[PDB]
């Protein structure tokens, strides 16, 4: 490939599922729980996957969350009547699995970057045919799929060149390459925010000690926002080892950062699954179904 990191250990990670007392499941969810598609409107729930949260969120010892880079809207739509929390805009906004209201916890930031990116975008898009500009509430997403890959590649690798010269320079602002996309958003809010919000918390008490803990930790993700939900994993797993916390039977903390891709690519997950369909499977041993 040369490969980069290891096939997952379905096995092990059935084993340590098992095991444990106090599940927290971190889910991407394009590209990982759905494969990529074309039209993002598209990129709709199998019946296979809401079986599996059905069956996996009506264990009181699962916590299951959805964080995405996804606006509110798609996911209250899609996955508002299932039984898991979500996060949307990569970070910038939260909704217990009881509570009736997000937590936008990007509320306090300088949204005045977000007009000179939108300029900088539809200039790219004028001479970018197939691409279009998505506007969520605070992230914002230029998408080039559509376009004629040479083009799209090569005027999307001068429009981060510009943006990273000019607005994420003036603003702290995270400007993100993604699969056939630009995003940017604020830089203090992302996905490893999130993991660590719900990670280092009461299992699984609402949003503002080691029994309390999850004790088994799933996260599974295919793009470069999901390598901040890894790197959040790794530094705690380093965090409790640094301390000598008590491991478990299998001599870890039940970490599991998982990349959704080829051997081959880079990432700072343990393992990795090829395909949405592989997570699927996974996720459907977990649950006792296939
Ligand atoms: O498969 C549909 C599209 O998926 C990606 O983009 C969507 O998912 C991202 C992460 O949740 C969001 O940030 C983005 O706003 C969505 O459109 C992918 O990047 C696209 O190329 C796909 O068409
Ligand atoms: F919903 Be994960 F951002 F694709
Ligand atoms: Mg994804």
């Amino acid at each position: 490939s040369n490969a980069y990191t290891p096939a997952l250990n379905r096995p092990l990670l059935l084993n340590n599922y098992k095991e444990s007392q106090r599940r927290l499941f971190l889910f991407d969810y394009d590209g990982t729980l759905t494969p990529i598609v074309q039209d993002p409107a598209a990129a709709i729930p199998s019946d296979k996957l809401n079986r599996i949260l059905d069956v996996l969120s009506s264990d009181p010892k699962n916590q299951i969350w959805i964080i995405s880079g996804r606006d509110q809207a798609f996911l209250e739509k899609w996955m508002g009547n299932k039984n898991v929390g979500l996060s949307a805009e990569h970070g910038c906004f939260m909704k217990d699995i009881g509570s009736k209201e997000w937590v936008n916890l990007a509320a306090s930031f300088d949204m005045s970057w977000q007009e000179k990116v939108d300029d900088i975008f539809k200039y790219y898009t004028e001479k970018t045919p197939g691409s279009n500009i998505e506007r969520k509430k605070v992230a914002l997403t230029w998408h080039y799929r559509r376009a004629d890959p040479d083009l799209g590649n090569f005027q999307a690798e001068k429009c981060m060149k510009e943006l990273n010269d000019t607005v994420a320079k003036e603003y702290d602002v995270e400007v993100m390459a993604g699969k056939a996309n630009i995003e940017v958003r604020p830089k203090f809010v992302n996905k490893g925010e999130i993991v660590k919000r719900l990670v280092l918390h009461p299992h699984g008490a609402k949003q503002e000690p080691i029994e309390e803990l999850p004790d088994f930790m799933l996260c599974l993700g295919d793009d470069l926002t999901d390598e901040d939900m890894f790197n959040s994993l790794n530094e705690i797993n380093k965090k409790w080892k640094g301390d000598n916390r008590p491991t478990n039977k299998f001599g870890s903390y039940g970490v599991y950062p998982v990349a959704v891709g080829p051997a081959s690519k880079k990432t700072v997950a343990i393992a990795h699954l090829n395909e949405p369909r592989q997570v699927l499977e996974t996720l459907g041993l977990l649950a006792g179904l296939v």
